[PDB]
């Protein structure tokens, strides 16, 4: 049963999610405190970086969990994530610097919390919005528990930079959440709108300046309306671009679930999950995958299918994604929640096709909780939503691991292993199924659309946050649900650890980088026995060499990189030797050591 899968997968998903959080997660061990790896995959693909988006989506989930039941272990991680942003905001990077806010649009960073210097689809203007939303989430908790001073001193300067960025740069093109399309993107705009609304509210509570945010927000909402295609009944996910796609993209479904607020009911203006526009869009998006994936062969209309990002996708050949398939279920669980709470379901001309696929012959109208129609709809939609979970479940391996994708024909996992966002997406979908909803972000007025739109923006001011520490033991006030600290799943302690040496060093044609060191596996300082690294991930402006050696757990190793020429001549990097103690920690079987050539 679905219930069986949920009960089994939940502790695995939570464990695997937290394994990807530094400095102590089992697959992110030795990364910076508060860093989140997108995936431990370092080769084909190389996802061993911290993205602003993935990190913020993951921590929003954790903050929501933590808000439901206090967990001092989660609190520790949340605090470290927040303080890591102090370092990141200050960075000058290829998108720009903090001075004019432009640097905040940078999509990804090295896990040492240094800039990523390679070519990339930058900027991505959703990042600051999503980060603000996460930090505002935690701020709400602190305020409710009488720690408002901590918000003002530690969190608000960080949040204020991100909010100023949104208010200044929302009306500018950039890359979408898939990092491919330079334009105006639904997910980005909608989250920018939410960030400004929550920001204005938090500012008012703190007695800080928020009027810029509240005056810009309605204009962002105004622009969001332009993504709707009335003739097709779906959202064109990217506009102001010439990419030549239909625009039918799980982008829009993710948008609905990440800006869900049940207090907004079935508001179509903000694209709520039970809104007629969101329901119509869901059907159009799902339908775009029904006929194209081998895994969907033989599944009838009215039944759940595996879905991907967008039908035109050619990334790894274009496949279903776990997070996309879970997102469809989540939107439906969100819809069911609101229908049950309000005791009423409205079918309109816009959502009719969606409903008739599930309840043949139903017509437009309003059906109350006493009607047989209400019960019929609830059951049909619940079954369909569970169907998306069960479809994804067919392709989850016995160990419960979630990669990024599963093959469109065979269902075998592919691309990045242990994608942090895949685990978050399972956790959120299943929370909504159980009727666990996140804190509200809007009031009724946050849905009122202006008469005429303009690209109104405000030039902001940016300053480096300086506070990098939280007061100890910020426990909940009496009466708040409270529990014991999180403990990871148990494993054996390994005797051997795969150590991936990950070295940035600019080299010229015919040169090879090797690692030499005192351990037998490293060649006991012999240059002939040194371990050659690979240039598989090498680029001139991101000169990465990589390779993996098994070392004895607990061993203290000393090493240096060498550059070996065509002629066999050896160049040692400058002193001192690197000194590394190989971890001997239960569950830590592979680590990445991120080095830069010592000049
Ligand atoms: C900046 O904001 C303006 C105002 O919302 C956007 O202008 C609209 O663009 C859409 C799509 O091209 C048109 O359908 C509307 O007619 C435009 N309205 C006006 C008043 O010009 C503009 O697209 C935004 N640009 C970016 C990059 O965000
Ligand atoms: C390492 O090599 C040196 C030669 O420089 C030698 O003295 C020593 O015996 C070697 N150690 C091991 C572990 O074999
Ligand atoms: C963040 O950094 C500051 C110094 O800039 C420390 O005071 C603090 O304890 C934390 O390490
Ligand atoms: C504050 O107090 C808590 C106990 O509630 C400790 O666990 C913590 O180390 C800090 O001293
Ligand atoms: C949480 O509990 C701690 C005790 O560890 C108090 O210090 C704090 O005021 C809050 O009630
Ligand atoms: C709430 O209560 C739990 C145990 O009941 C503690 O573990 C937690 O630190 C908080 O005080
Ligand atoms: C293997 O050994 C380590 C010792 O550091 C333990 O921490 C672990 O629980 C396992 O027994
Ligand atoms: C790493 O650091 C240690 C410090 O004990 C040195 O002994 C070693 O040579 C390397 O620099
Ligand atoms: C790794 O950690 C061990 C234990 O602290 C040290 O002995 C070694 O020098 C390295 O720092
Ligand atoms: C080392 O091995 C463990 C299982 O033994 C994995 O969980 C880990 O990802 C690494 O490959």
């Amino acid at each position: 049963s679905v219930d069986d899968f949920i009960s089994t997968e939940t502790p695995i998903a939570l464990n695997n999610l937290l394994c990807n959080v530094g400095p102590d997660g089992c697959r992110a061990f030795g990364t910076s405190a508060g860093a989140v790896i997108a995936s431990p995959s370092t080769i084909d693909p190389d996802y061993y970086y911290m993205w602003t988006r993935d990190s913020a989506l993951v921590f929003k989930n954790l903050i929501d969990r933590f808000t439901e039941t206090y967990d001092a272990g989660l609190q520790r991680r949340i605090e470290q994530y927040i303080t890591a942003q102090v370092t990141l905001q200050g960075l000058s990077n290829p998108s720009g610097s903090l001075a004019d806010g432009s640097g905040l649009g940078e999509p990804k960073f090295e896990l040492t919390l240094k800039p990523f210097t390679g070519n990339w689809g930058r900027p991505q203007r959703d990042g600051p919005a999503l980060r603000a939303i996460a930090l505002i989430g935690y701020s709400k908790w602190l305020i409710n528990n009488n720690y408002q001073s901590t918000v003002s001193n530690v969190i608000w300067p960080i949040v204020r930079n991100d909010l100023n960025y949104v208010a200044q740069y929302w009306n500018q093109t950039g890359f979408d959440l898939w990092e491919e399309v330079n334009g105006s993107s639904f997910f980005t705009v909608a989250n920018q709108h939410r960030a400004l609304v929550e920001g204005a509210t938090l500012a008012a509570t703190l007695g800080q300046s928020g009027s810029a945010y509240s005056s810009v927000a309605p204009q962002v909402l105004c622009f969001l309306q332009r993504f709707w295609v009335s003739s097709g009944g779906y959202v064109d996910s990217n506009i102001n671009t010439n990419e030549g796609r239909t625009g039918k993209d799980v982008n829009s479904v993710l948008t609905s679930i990440h800006t869900f607020d049940p207090n907004l009911g079935c508001d179509a203006g903000t694209f709520q999950p039970c809104s007629d526009k969101a329901l119509s869009n869901l059907k159009v998006v799902v339908d775009s995958f029904r006929s194209i994936y081998g895994v969907n062969k033989g599944i009838p209309a009215g039944a759940a299918v595996a879905i991907g990002r967008y039908a035109e996708d050619v990334y790894y050949n274009g496949n279903p994604w776990y997070l996309a398939t879970f997102a469809a279920a989540e939107q439906l669980y969100d819809a069911i929640y609101v229908w049950k709470k309000t005791g009423s379901i409205t079918v309109t001309a816009t959502s009719l096709a969606f409903f008739q696929e599930l309840v043949p012959g139903v017509t437009a109208g309003t059906y109350s909780s006493s009607s047989s129609t209400f019960t019929n709809i609830i059951n049909a939609v619940s079954t369909y939503a569970d169907g998306f979970l069960s479809e994804a479940a067919k392709y989850v391996p016995a160990d419960g691991s979630l990669a990024e994708q599963f093959d469109r024909n065979s269902g075998t996992p592919l691309s990045a292993l242990h994608l942090t966002w895949s685990y978050a997406s399972f956790l959120t979908a299943t929370a909504r199924r159980a009727g666990i909803v996140p804190p509200s972000w809007a009031n009724s007025s946050a849905s009122t659309i202006p008469s005429t739109c303009s690209g109104a923006s405000v030039v902001g001011s940016y300053s480096r946050p300086t506070a990098t520490s939280f007061p100890p033991s910020q426990t909940p006030k009496p009466g708040v649900p409270s529990g014991t600290p999180y403990t990871p799943l148990p494993c054996a302690t390994p005797t051997s650890v795969a150590v991936t040496f990950h070295e940035l060093v600019s080299t010229q044609f015919g040169q090879t980088v090797k690692v030499a060191g005192n351990a037998a596996a490293l060649g006991n300082w012999s240059t002939s026995a040194a371990v050659a690294l690979d240039a598989v991930n090498y680029a001139d402006n991101h000169p990465l060499w990589i390779g993996t050696v098994n070392l004895e757990a607990g061993d203290v190793v000393e090493y240096k990189y060498i550059n070996v020429g065509q002629d066999g001549s050896v160049t040692w990097e400058s002193d001192p030797n690197h000194t590394y103690t190989v971890p001997a920690v239960a569950c830590v079987t592979q680590v990445v050591k991120e080095d830069t050539w010592q000049s």
